């Protein structure tokens, strides 16, 4: 069954586990965002899952012609229902700089199409691994925390609307022109774990999530962590050499953090750590996250 990564809570208490998931199943959707089908004009597949594909098109007359990211099921009534609401919470959620925004859609006379900018240079941790060589088309030490920077906005963002990302890492963030970073929701990939129904990022998720199945923003700080030291190591795997088993989950329960990557400073690192506090509530806030490395990136001499 498919399901948005990026979820909209209520809370309903205090501790970490009282909330639960907003469905906008029963909500109805806002026509405005409606879009004429014929005005896009399918280019390549940009990727693939099993429940459905994103393809390159152009829109004519969506904002004038630009280039967009179009989200789709494959050739059932419940995936259909699924998409659906993930563009109900889409036309609500408000746009922002650092998301990969809802430009509109098409669900009246064919198949559901949710229509998003396009982010030229695809995910930011193939972007990552193709500047290696060219780290001092070069990227520098100022970029990378611009990018970390981008990433906490964005997800300050989805504090304030009450969201969580289930899937924070930096295959989920796309990279666009000017430097500009957007943090997008979405077997053969060893990054996630088959488990029931669950299919899950292990090496990004929280004790709580991983234990509990608890998902709050401050699991989202952990994650962010970990995307960090993706960044900061030029998208490497985090825990590298360690397997995916049940010495990982012992690890993780027992307090086991990274080491400090090669291109991040010792002050990067201290808030790297923060991050994976075991205790929720130590871990800083997206917007301690900002003011942090806004203040880095302010050392640009
Ligand atoms: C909603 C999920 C999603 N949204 C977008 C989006 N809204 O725009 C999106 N775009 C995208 C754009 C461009 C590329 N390319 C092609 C050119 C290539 N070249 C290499 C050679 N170099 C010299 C010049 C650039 C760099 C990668 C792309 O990767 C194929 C994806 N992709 C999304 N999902 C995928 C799922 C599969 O994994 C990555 C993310």
């Amino acid at each position: 069954r498919y399901e948005s990564q990026l979820q909209m809570v209520q809370v309903t208490g205090s501790s970490d586990n009282e909330y639960f998931y907003v469905d906008f199943r029963e909500y109805e959707y806002d026509l405005k965002w409606e879009f004429p089908r014929e005005n896009l004009e399918f280019g390549k597949v940009l990727g693939s899952g099993a429940f459905g594909k994103v393809m390159n098109a152009t829109a004519y007359g969506i904002s004038v012609s630009i280039q967009v990211a179009v989200k789709m099921l494959k050739e059932d009534s419940s995936e259909r229902e699924a998409l659906m609401s993930e563009l109900k919470m889409m036309t609500q959620l408000g746009s922002h700089e650092n998301i990969v925004n809802l430009l509109g859609a098409c669900t009246l006379s064919g198949p559901i199409y949710l229509i998003f900018e396009y982010c030229c240079y695809g995910d930011l941790l193939n972007y990552l691994r193709s500047k290696r060589e060219k780290f001092s088309n070069v990227l520098t030490f100022e970029d990378l925390l611009c990018f970390a920077y981008q990433v906490a906005k964005g997800m300050e963002f989805l504090e304030f609307k009450s969201c969580v990302h289930r899937d924070l890492a930096a295959r989920n963030v796309l990279v666009t022109h000017g430097k500009v970073v957007k943090i997008c929701d979405f077997m053969s990939d060893s990054n996630y774990v088959v488990r029931g129904n669950a299919r899950l990022p292990v090496k990004w998720m929280a004790p709580e999530s991983l234990f509990e199945g608890i998902y709050t923003i401050k699991s989202d700080v952990w994650s962010y962590g970990i995307l960090l030291w993706e960044i900061f190591s030029l998208g490497v795997n985090p825990y590298p050499g360690i397997p995916v088993d049940a010495n990982f989950y012992k690890l993780i329960q027992n307090g086991f953090k990274m080491d400090q990557p090669f291109y991040a400073t010792e002050e990067i690192y201290i808030i790297m750590q923060s991050c994976w506090a075991f205790d929720s509530r130590k871990r800083p806030s997206f917007p301690n996250l900002t003011s942090f490395l806004g203040c880095q990136l302010a050392d640009a001499e």
